[PDB]
Formats: C-alpha cells, sequence, structure tokens
C-alpha cells in the first residue's frame, strides 16, 4: 500500500486546494506539496491525461476535466467530513485529525458519507474552517 | 490503490480467520477466500517469508511468525472495531458494515483505536459475534 494510499486521488485533492488558495496548479506545486519527486509527478500527471482527469495547458497549467474535478470534490468532501467525525464524535487529538483524514478519505464510501451528514451536527465547515464541498452531490 | 487496499495485511488477516475457524492456513485457502489467483498467492506468500511474517512448512502449511501474528491481530482488531463504529455510532446498513471495514482496517490508527474503545460501549464482540482480539496491546 502506497503512503499516499491512493496517488491519483491525492494529486487531484492537491490541485483542488491549490485552486482554493488562488495558486496555479503547477507540477512543481504538486511536487513540493506532495513532496513527490519530478519524474514522479510527471509520469503521474502524464498518466492522468490518459484517463481524462486533467489537461496540461501549453504553460504546464493543470486543468482538471469535468470528471477530474468531480472526483477531486468527492475526495475533498470525504476528507473534511472525516476530520469532522474524528473531532466531533471520536475525539482524536486535533493534531492528528488531518493525517488520519488524509488516509481515510481514500476508503470512505458515499453511504457512510451520507450517514455522517445525518449523524454529524455541523457539516458546513471542517474542523479547520474550510467549507465542505460537494454535499449537494451526496443528497 | 489495490482493491485489497493492503495485500500483505489481507493475507495475514485471512490466515487468522482460517485459524479462528479451525482450518489449516493453506495457500489454496487464501486463494479462494481472497479470490487471489495461484502464482499471485505464491509470490505474495513467497514475499512474506522474506520479511519474516510467516513460514511455510514442508506441507505448505502457513505459520505466521511472532511478528506476522502480532500484525494479523492488529489488522483483525481494527477491522472489528471499525464494524462496531459503523454499526453503533454511524448507523451504516449492516449489509455494508463489513466491506467498509475491510477497507478502513488498513488506514485506522492505534490512537483512533484507543479512542474508539473509550468512545464505544461494547468492545468485546464485533457486530457479528466475534470477539475483538489484541485489545490488551492497545492499553
Ligand atoms: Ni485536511
Ligand atoms: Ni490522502
Ligand atoms: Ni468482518
Ligand atoms: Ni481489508
Amino acid at each position: 500500500m502506497k503512503d499516499l494510499v491512493d496517488t491519483t486521488e491525492m494529486y487531484l485533492r492537491t490541485i483542488y486546494e491549490l485552486e482554493e488558495e488562488g495558486v496555479t496548479p503547477l507540477r512543481a506545486r504538486i511536487a513540493e506539496r506532495l513532496e513527490q519527486s519530478g519524474p514522479t509527478v510527471s509520469q503521474t500527471v502524464a498518466r492522468m491525461e490518459r484517463d481524462g482527469l486533467v489537461v496540461v495547458a501549453s504553460d504546464r497549467s493543470l486543468q482538471m476535466t469535468p470528471t477530474g474535478r468531480t472526483l477531486a470534490t468527492a475526495v475533498m468532501r470525504k476528507h473534511r467530513l472525516a476530520e469532522r467525525l474524528l473531532t466531533d464524535i471520536i475525539g482524536l487529538d486535533i493534531n492528528k485529525v488531518h493525517d488520519e483524514a488524509d488516509r481515510w478519505e481514500h476508503v470512505m464510501s458515499d453511504e457512510v458519507e451520507r450517514r455522517l451528514v445525518k449523524v454529524l451536527k455541523d457539516v458546513s465547515r471542517s474542523p479547520f474552517g474550510n467549507p465542505i464541498p460537494g454535499l449537494d452531490e451526496l443528497g
């Protein structure tokens, strides 16, 4: 099992936060953030255009496709809902909530997600102030 | 990301239930159960003796080593504690609790585990009647 658990999902989540921040999704940005090497990020980003999860502009700009984005949103929603659960009901040290969520977000289901929304008190923001996207797709 | 999420952990969990049942941990048993092919189970079981997680007797019998076992126990404890959480606090359909746990057990931490025991009402049995092993190692 990979350390990122799910490479493809981690690149897509990253491109998303980078966007959320205002930054331009650039390989170099995914390389540092994910601490991924260069020809690592390259063949992986080069692997995403094959399945149509993104397009790299004639400026190395990373543009998720209507699907990549939908999936990034999915990964981002689980992640922040996981943090919400690890904080609100389990009580895991806030200093570990993230790393733990970085891991769960790749194995959580849509069903458990729908059940969390219903079981959780606040689903608009994560324990870190960020809004939780894609809840509309849930239901 | 692999479908088993964590191959090595899934073989070890399997050898464990097989033991729990009375069966002899045999490759063929891991092959059907895990639905893994043959030269798949072979090079993987053949990969476990390299890291010392098991020994294959002159009868193809699979004997976890003091460490393999400790890890199998760890995987089995998270699995059944996950089911307990997915049933007791989240309310996920019992018909999905397992598959979901089959997935989480490879990303759950010891810390979240320790917090579950404390947050969960019954930690002696899983939602399926099985006892939860290794709780002593937890704390
Ligand atoms: Ni986070
Ligand atoms: Ni992650
Ligand atoms: Ni189970
Ligand atoms: Ni599993």
